[PDB]
């Protein structure tokens, strides 16, 4: 059973919300009208979102103890709706291309890439993901706006957002 | 049990993929690498995207058969995740504000509504939904895009167009 708690105040302390398995696409729906400051996951892989029905800026969760929001990449306390993984695939592969639609010079990896321009990419059109899921993000070094990749087509830079500087596998 | 069933061609031809109850993230995890030209909804209200991880153009399916992709709203036959709203409120109330952060006039729903203009709403800044969930439409009398709103607090626009492409909010119309 996978568990993730979420917080009201900094630190652990104030009202919370313990969720067990299911997805909650809103919070309002299930009680939780107050910010989110601090959260604890105890088991598996979620993402949470800015606002309901999973919209707005995305924030990984990862196994372990985040204090404070900026620990998961949050400007603010906002978050309105978590889902959790829980397809991974064995061996990750995402294949990234220079041009829409999949055309271009292609760069494949299978692992961590704190800078996509050392794989001579110039900019990030289409992506394609064999196996995953992979998390972006907009800045090198695995920092700023997060991105996440699921097994399956991503034609524009609209379908996960412009730029996309670092990769890393299997949360 | 809630059912849904997908097809790769239209009129319910081709391979197919059959969701019972549960929430599909990508399709492609799910051995589903086609297109999806034609949908048969058994039970449960739906909510089909474009892209994996539920982004990109928003379609809402409920009971019914959609022979052609254009029943759905879909431009393409592009579907690469689905997922079910099973938590419907009573009585359904949405609060349309005319600036962002709620501020502004306030004009109230808890029906239909063809038209916004028809309210003195001039602009749409911000969205307040109390009991759905609702259907939001780009265009007058329930065409165009659609924007699903679950029970919570839309700030600005952007908070609803998760392809960012129009600000503009025509129609709306409740629990589905």
């Amino acid at each position: 059973e996978h568990k993730i708690i979420l917080y009201e105040n900094p630190n652990f302390t104030g009202k919370k919300m313990e969720i067990v398995d299911d997805d909650v696409p809103s919070f309002h729906a299930h009680g939780y009208q107050e910010k989110v400051s601090s959260v604890r996951v105890q088991s598996g892989t979620w993402v949470g979102y800015q606002y309901p029905g999973y919209r707005g800026l995305q924030y990984l969760l990862e196994k372990g103890d985040y204090k404070d929001n900026s620990d998961f990449g949050a400007p603010h306390p906002q978050v309105q709706s978590v889902r959790r993984i829980r397809d991974m695939q064995g061996n990750p592969k995402i294949i990234i291309f220079e041009q829409e639609n999949f055309q271009g010079h292609s760069h494949e990896l299978s692992g961590p890439c704190p800078n996509l321009k050392e794989t001579g990419m110039e900019k990030a059109g289409s992506v394609l993901v064999q196996a995953g899921p992979w998390v972006g993000y907009e800045q090198a070094n695995c920092k700023g706006e997060q991105f996440v990749f699921e097994k399956g087509e991503y034609p524009r830079w609209d379908s996960w957002t412009d730029s996309l500087s670092s990769l890393r596998p299997i949360k």
